[PDB]
């Protein structure tokens, strides 16, 4: 039984693949531009992935890996009335590049289900792109498409830490993504049956992608303060979670 | 950091304690004294707990423990229109016997707030009382008493497998409780910040407290398929978060 | 797969089974008695076990558990030329009482093969008994007897920390025991095949046993400063090998 | 504290840095070359390192990591009269390329102390080499030289699995290595203090390195069947060996 595990509490540039604006300053993973004044910049795009690829399904054995991630992220907008665009946890082909700038989160191209990009994402959306987005701020599960397969309402607590837990099991295939805001004592959850064999290639890079506005004044920070991940691929023909969550939060 | 953990996928009496009306047999944890036919009996009080007491907060350093738990439970009633009452993931004192049955869920004596009780539990309510309860079916936390302050909405599933995740964080005192239906997708979550140094004592028996009503018309069951738990007691003024990504994979995944 | 683990970087009473002279003093498991002036006492016997019975083999499936323990102990003798008798990690029946003191270490009655004792022990022996002992300080594997089935040489450093690791890989049926004195850069290792199915019962108590000498001059402390444990019992297949790597970091540091 | 772990009970090319003759064959790491029919080739060298760099020590804080690695290997020589050379678990610089083959195990160049190497290794040596080696088969601790600063005896059994555990306790500076031949009940151990802040860079790649004999007769299989590892680096300011040696090594 193959295992892979890491937990962050402070970040480093060395054990990550950093694309575009993604920078590590003062131990924090800043996926988008943050100037030498403390101001978020619009038009910024960035990607951060773990240096070691992960096997999420095996063809010759037929088994799918069961994984889980947990990260504390902070979105700080000077104007909560004009924010864009958000951040997402993603699984993408090992050396795959970011795509469209802004509301596409540097992950997808269009609203259609296109498995040439082979990208599963869990988005945290703070802007109404409308044609594919629901009314307000939302957590969405993305499958080859920026038009989320399922979405849940999100009371976006600006400038406040957001603690996420995303879990995938092999017997249930239910990709579950939750978010808590301890300062506002709130909690939200998304759950949909996703199958990784059909969508993602055998080996992927896990990590993050975040963007800012296509406008001039649509600015926010998109920081990750900590990150845990663990995966287990069963050999021949459930996983332990409880022990995973504390590993980072606790 | 003092650690304690375990993962049940097949239960045993040898590593479980019983109180009042509990029973452990046949590959699963049937907390209510179930007859051969499958009959829920009213006027009961099931109490299954792990043998080791689990430390919540230290005196010598003054550090709170962060814990996590995951279990797969079912609430089954032959009549859906009359369900009472359900169970609650209890953290009761070791040197304390179960209390009043029914609405009090075998945990408390009175509806009023009293620190003498020393019991925090995550309920999976089914019956409408209202004197200490909200509007309908609810998943909530019980602090020092049976009367809640904030709960969540939850549709009452009948004869459905549900996987539960409950966690506590020392840094923010936040107790987060979730519940997922693999088949129905009906996933719900609740969170609330309550200080446990003021409420709970130092050592508690952790497990499942089950109960029924005072009438045969309102009857239901209490069953657990698999159980997991972890706890972490921080050393010297940490106020940090425990790992959770690796935990849920131990039991559930 | 059923699992059970704990890490005691500091000790407490409520999760242990203390027998005879074993006490928890200021976070330390002081197994044998010490005077209010810091003076070790002769004719002492002490036992401390984990409050949860640990299943090391299943009868209904024929599967054997894989388990691992680590602990740091410290044997502080007023004089090095007169020490006795040592301490041991042992697996014993759930309700087992302390046996003979001294050279028997509270675990055994004789040097002959006593199958009814049902005890596997890893001894850290600081007294040459001759009736069974090798000539110098030694680690031994004890199967239903104080006459060790195998031994190795232990260059014991008086009053210095001993870092111990004991693993049992069920598939190979091999028990391996190692001791490290980090102050002197010394290391020792013992390994021998032991079949748990015919020696030990299904459920066991896991912990410690220690004694001082039977003469007033031959005295020592037998303290355990920290103790971590892990066990993984499979469902139907014989077993899967345990992950030792992440153990110490999460257990011993 | 930051944590990093993995368990390889079955190997893959995707999460390893393969160098020279080392390759994954049927889910096993064959470090030196071996024919389809089983016979190993002479004069070979192989290396395998994990994809993500591991932080052993931190410059500004002074804080040093505690790590533990467990692996099972199999050394099978067609003839016990002519075996060479051996395998080692080593920590090297990030962009480290293989050095001198044969007796130097692909980790060193000369018998003298050279700092430019920045390499800490645990050798398992089956050939009595020249100006460095002790009289019999031996485990060794290699600190910037093929001449081990401390060795212990190792009764090697041809073609029998060897279970290895290596640990580093930061607070005592102690590196401990153990080898067990479970098939014949034998066990071996060595321990020596090593200052890794003097020797190793802040970031190191961990893994293996093995060589076959520089003469045509001196052949052996240099196989690694499983490999588990974990590291723990604190934030400000010991590892549970119980759980590790299992979850990973079982
Ligand atoms: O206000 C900022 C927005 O600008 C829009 O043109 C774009 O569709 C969005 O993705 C967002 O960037
Ligand atoms: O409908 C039965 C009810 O009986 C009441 O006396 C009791 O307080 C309730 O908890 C409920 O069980
Ligand atoms: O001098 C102390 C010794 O006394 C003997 O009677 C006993 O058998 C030894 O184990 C040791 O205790
Ligand atoms: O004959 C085999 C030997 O050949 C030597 O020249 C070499 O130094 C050794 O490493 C060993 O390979
Ligand atoms: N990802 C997840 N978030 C919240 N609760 C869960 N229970 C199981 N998986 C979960
Ligand atoms: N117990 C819990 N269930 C679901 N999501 C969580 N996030 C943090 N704790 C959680
Ligand atoms: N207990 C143990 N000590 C040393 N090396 C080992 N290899 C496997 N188990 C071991
Ligand atoms: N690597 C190791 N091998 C054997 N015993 C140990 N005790 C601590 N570390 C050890
Ligand atoms: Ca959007
Ligand atoms: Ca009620
Ligand atoms: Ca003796
Ligand atoms: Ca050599
Ligand atoms: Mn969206
Ligand atoms: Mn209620
Ligand atoms: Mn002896
Ligand atoms: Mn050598």
């Amino acid at each position: 039984a193959n295992l892979i595990s890491f937990t962050f509490k402070k970040f480093n540039e060395t054990n990550l693949i950093l694309q575009r604006d993604a920078t590590v300053s003062s131990g924090k993973l800043r996926i988008t531009k943050a100037a030498e004044n403390g101001v978020p910049t619009a038009g910024s795009l960035g990607r951060a992935f773990y240096s070691t690829p992960i096997q999420i399904w095996d063809n010759t054995t037929g088994t799918v890996a069961s994984w889980a991630t947990s990260f504390t992220f902070n979105l700080q907008a000077p104007n909560a009335a004009s924010p864009a665009d958000g951040l997402a946890f993603a699984l993408v082909p090992v050396g795959s590049q970011p795509k469209d700038k802004g509301g596409f989160l540097g992950l997808f191209d269009s609203k259609n289900y296109a498995s040439s990009n082979q990208t599963v994402a869990v988005e945290f959306d703070t802007f109404y792109n409308g044609g594919w987005d629901p009314t307000e701020r939302h957590i969405g599960i993305d499958v080859n498409s920026i038009k989320s397969i399922k979405t849940t309402s999100w009371d976006f607590a600006n400038g406040e830490n957001a603690e996420v837990l995303i879990t995938y099991d092999s017997s249930t295939n239910l990709l579950v993504a939750s978010l808590v805001h301890p300062s506002q004592k709130t909690s939200f959850i998304v759950s949909e049956r996703v199958d990784l064999t059909s969508v993602l290639p055998e080996w992927v890079s896990v990590g993050f992608s975040a963007t800012t506005g296509l406008s001039k004044g649509y600015v926010e920070t998109n920081e990750v303060l900590s990150w845990s991940f663990a995966s287990k691929l069963s050999i021949n023909k459930e996983n332990k979670l409880a022990i995973f969550n504390l590993e980072g939060k606790a």
